[PDB]
């Protein structure tokens, strides 16, 4: 069922309402379920999934929102959701606090205010740690800045806030670097952005020349210490964790992340000759094994 | 014999005196001695140690102090002390300059002015390099900034200068990420912060939530290319090598270091729910094998 | 045949002329050729090379120059040149665009305007990716800033522009960190800076005390995820990708890069005691196997 | 508990009495006991020991003495004492004669006249042979020549008879070359003289250069076919098995022994510069792993 | 088919006659033949043999005899006989001289005067060297001294000359130490003296107390660098290569030989308590795997 | 460049002068240099060499000479020269005394009086021991007896003193048994006398029948415990370490040495049929892998 092309630009914004205090509330339903995923045609991986897909749903909210994630375990092992973000210890999704792990058939609502703004992620933190992550229990968590709380960077914040006219000008994509050890010997056999090896070689990502591009880039790769992103023929600005509104790194073409690191890349192909522009890990073996894709820059 | 709980807050400041010039002088005695260390109850590692402990003593001085380290080798192999700091070539603690390696029964006094301020480390640099480090000859070296030399940053410099009333408001900890290859095949079997696997799970580190937290974090891990630190439920500011009084990275929750890298982490649990807040490597294998700890945040 | 001591300070600036536009043109000739290279005396490696050496020629131009690289393949396999730099898709040196791979006996002229200013590199991007890089098809590509286009940073840009009186004060070196898998099992047996293991221990790099030092440092090491640079007894400023004229990191002594990353290091031994100051990877095994050198600081 | 520095010069001469015949009688108590031994600080070896030490007690008697060794097995496995000396078959300490093996809780008295004079040894001879030796059941057995039975060699015989004024001019040492397979795969991981690896590098053996030196040297090393002794900067005379009062080999600096071989080395540092003079196996691997020591020659 | 108990005392002295010179001639017939041999009951080894047994026939002559060995090859591979002895190059039994190797169906008569007196051996020297020896082509070759040519040592020479009344007093045995690699991976699985593992534990060698004992001991063991002989409860004199009539080593109980070395051991159990006296390699693993025997000393 | 045939009979006697005391002085210049050596045509070994050759120069002096060896390290690692011979501890060439190891670019003069007479050797003693030896840093060191100091053995001493009429009658050769682990797994793949596998099979060593032969035989082989020498068709006298003027062993054809042992072999082919007489290790695998040669006895 998983569609890596639709996944690129799918934002789950939840069912929105207003709390008695006036605070915006966003509610999400997440079910852990054991399910086959196809990481290449005829390559079946037995995954543990959030909502039947790997990566899990890309959750996207605004700084200051109240977030409720109704988590139900319909799997066979205990699971949690550990968010990278600010929240109480009892909402941290680790085995030793709060409700602990959520056992098969049980439910729990993670609830917190969405801080800090930036690019984040969530993943299972069960026993043992590496197993539940590698099996597929990870996803993206994006907290848009509230432009009313950043007057000194108003234009930047508005460009990131989903649905403003300024944000509609941007071409936004979410990319989770992941990998799979199909024979379960703690070494990856397949690498990818968004699970399907070479998916963006088979169908390049169409890019309109005149508009800028923003990527929310997350490293969920297990076993290997780092992953990386190299943009052919062009340079980008990098925002580590996306937690600042000015770049961490200006004018680079290769960055690296250990697992759990992530950030925002911004660049533009304005004025570029139309054609295919490659992007891939600069660990060459990862790129050969599926972590390589093409932007199709059109005029 | 090693106490990882006392080690967290123990600073060796030396025997202090004043040179004729009026410059402050700090003197340290360090003895290399072969010794067993317990890295888990019932797991004995045959170490080469500075002063009978792994990590070695945490040395803490002030920028511009004259430092004398009286080094004596009571072991069976040649050793040195190589400091990560500014010093003359003959004081660099490598085989090919100055006294060279210090053989069993020999002595040498490393002497230098303490520059630059920041978070540093020292370790053996003998033959072969990886062996003397892995065996346990490494420690922390902290140079507090002299606030009188940083007028534009007096408040930040005073917050780091040991014993100041501004400094006493901070909760300071030293954390050395290390690992041990028990069967000596150049692959770590046990990982830890401050040597004892899971020590801060058995006994969490108590934090008063009203006061901010500062960690001096150093990577001494051999064989593996990087190590990392992920703070649950919260974000910190990172000061690479601690050599600036303004942060290198603002608002992150996961950073990585290669061996010999190090820096300062500052954050606060003010206003957080009392509970257990985890900290650990984001290389999952490392965390399972002992590089996982808990902060106990209290009212 | 390869001289690592001359390579350190050799800049290929090309056949220079003026287009009808008035724009400066620099032409280079690059031939791919299969050739033995000696990575230690008596250790022969079967290389694929650019112009008969590994690393390939260091090409150095000015921001805004028109660059033409006439590439001919006199080897036995297809090859390309992929530049890290801004250029059209058809000039990106990858198999699926423009002329594609350049087969034995074929020629192709890569042409682009030299942007952005900074420290870059080129390497083969053929099938399979890791093979052509490991075999030796990589080199440095340095784009000096045009001081006229950076008024607020004139002095910094003049110090980097090859040939100016400000630039002549600087002691500039190029260092490619590489490695060789002699038994072709995807694991390096030999590490180095500029190909020849321990070359700068046999013959240290002479540094005059009273003039600053600039290193263009590039990671071309295959298979291993990262490489690193530690400067003994001193600290440097680091300019990631060299693409900014102010430092990325201030006052550091150990930095790391994944493959394809690179940057500029600036430091000074002014006032230091003359002698040998070591520099090497902080991955201890790389240092033992050849990636270790000495600066000989003189008066 | 084992002190390799005291062991060098410790002779067990027994409880001495006179039989009705007038023959001298020396009585020894030896108890087999399973015990941990430290072969390096933090390296514990589970040994089978004679009197709680490896090597066992060095027994020293005079040619023609009646010897009674009261053996008691306080271990968990059957053991014997097999002496390298002249004795009846029923006193030979092998499974198939006399009392056979001595089972836990059993006792037996080995009794024989001490012949021939020279340097000998004793060790377990149980099933399997290699296991009981490797586990630590071996020791030195020295039979001093009776000068009254060697008129033509009275001066040499008196130089060896313990306590004589001629003997007191000599500096005598006992050295057992041994090894330990810590993971029990029939390959030694640690080598030593007198058990503790590098013990005489940590603390050199003090020699008065005016007085000659005699070493009783015994090979107890299992698995490896030979062991050896190289004396730096000097030459010695070798007495194979110590069974002649004139040398077997004159003026050599390197000798080898298979297991169970042994002999006497005599030399002098008279007139030599005070300094450290090395002694070690000429099997380089053995020396690196702990069979290396220093003589400290003093005025 | 092979009887290790008869082999011990079997001397082949040849078809004896007188040349026209007056010089004694001894003729022997040796056939190479491929044959199974039993190295323990139920353990069959595919041998290449001289005259259908391993070791080959023990040939015993007198110093100065003319020797003719008519060699025929009835095997499937080429073979030679290389004697340890003085002879012309054309009679040396190596591939590149004289007749070369002797191929299936071919014959050749090796002819030489028997010098020097001592304990020697013969073996195949074909391609590859180790294969033909391991497969079983070796045997003893004993040259008795001519008492007439050694006036100052008449008694010693008479005691070695087969058949004299002095020689009849001696109990003479021949012992070839050998080994077998049954899975042909160049590592012995079975060790022995005279081929049959533990043959002299099953049936000890009867020794009359009041007569001395002489052993002709030869090392034919392949792959392992040395073999050894330890006599329990007694000491012997050793005559290296048997080529001197006075001992090389006096009063020893453990001696070692590399392959092709050999010598004579002389000892006496006169006055000993009757019983079993063990003899075996002091390489413990060889002894466990078959190279261990017993003398049964009688009254 | 290395010529194993010229090496056989090349004696480096140094530049000779007379000290103020009247003592003869011999000075030698030795440079450590990394260099390829060819151990078979097309088999390149990356060696560490003394004066660009393996084995190093054969140094030959007279008992009582003052020896000065001006050692310069032009290599990439630290090195020493450890002589087997009598000398002060500060001249012993070990890391822990005197100047210690000699680092790249440094120089040191080893100086001592040449005692005792005999056959000796020199080799590097650096960290780790086995590596520097195996890499090629070993050579022969021969101290001729001074006939004026040995009146009782005047003829013997004169026969060994280089250049006397008596010595000119002898045919003298130096033979260093060595081996190379080409894949650096601590097991030799190639064996040889004087480095080049089978060199004296390709060109036999021409021997004049009427004159006696003397070989200075040294074991420099690493990893394997022993090496050996078997002389076909003839017997020799052996002088252990060459330190005595009468034989250690009379009339043998096979001797063995552990590493660092050495000695003198003397024999004669007077009266022998002209032809090829083989000599080789009696460890058969060594002989197959290159340690085999031929004497060509001519009339
Ligand atoms: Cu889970
Ligand atoms: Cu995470
Ligand atoms: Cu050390
Ligand atoms: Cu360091
Ligand atoms: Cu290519
Ligand atoms: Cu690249
Ligand atoms: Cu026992
Ligand atoms: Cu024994
Ligand atoms: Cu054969
Ligand atoms: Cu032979
Ligand atoms: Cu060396
Ligand atoms: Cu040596
Ligand atoms: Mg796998
Ligand atoms: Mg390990
Ligand atoms: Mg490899
Ligand atoms: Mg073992
Ligand atoms: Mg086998
Ligand atoms: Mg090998």
């Amino acid at each position: 069922g998983f569609d890596p092309y639709a996944f690129l630009t799918h934002w789950e914004t939840g069912e929105v309402s207003t709390l008695p205090s006036g605070q915006t509330l966003r509610e999400f339903n997440i079910v852990a379920v054991d399910k086959e995923i196809e990481i290449a045609p005829g390559v079946y991986f037995p995954a543990w999934t959030y909502n039947g897909q790997v990566p899990g749903p890309t959750l996207r909210v605004t700084e200051g929102d109240r977030v409720r994630v109704h988590f139900h375990n319909a799997g066979s092992h205990p699971h949690t959701i550990h968010f990278h973000g600010i929240h109480p210890a009892s909402m941290d999704g680790v085995p030793g606090t709060g409700p602990g792990m959520i056992y098969p058939g049980e439910s729990f609502t993670y609830e917190f205010d969405a801080y800090p703004f930036g690019c984040h992620l969530y993943h299972c933190h069960a026993i043992p740690l590496k197993r539940h992550i590698h099996k597929g229990l990870y996803g993206a968590f994006i907290i848009d800045p509230d432009p009313e709380r950043h007057p000194e960077y108003q234009a930047a914040a508005r460009a990131r806030l989903l649905g403003t006219p300024e944000n509609q000008a941007w071409q936004e994509f979410v990319m989770v670097m992941n990998g799979f050890d199909t024979n379960f010997d703690e070494e990856n056999e397949v690498y990818a952005v968004n699970t399907v090896a070479h998916a963006y070689m088979k169908r390049p990502i169409r890019i309109e020349r005149d508009r800028p591009v923003r990527i929310y880039l997350i490293n969920a790769t297990e076993f290997d210490p780092i992953n990386s992103f190299h943009l052919h023929a062009n340079f980008f600005d990098y925002y580590d964790h996306g937690t600042t509104l000015t770049p961490t790194l200006k004018t680079v073409d290769t960055i690296m992340q250990c697992q759990g690191q992530r950030g925002i890349l911004e660049f533009s192909f304005n004025g570029f000759e139309p054609g295919l522009y490659m992007f891939h890990a600069h660990q060459s073996e990862f790129a050969e094994l599926g972590w390589m894709g093409n932007f199709e820059v059109i005029e």
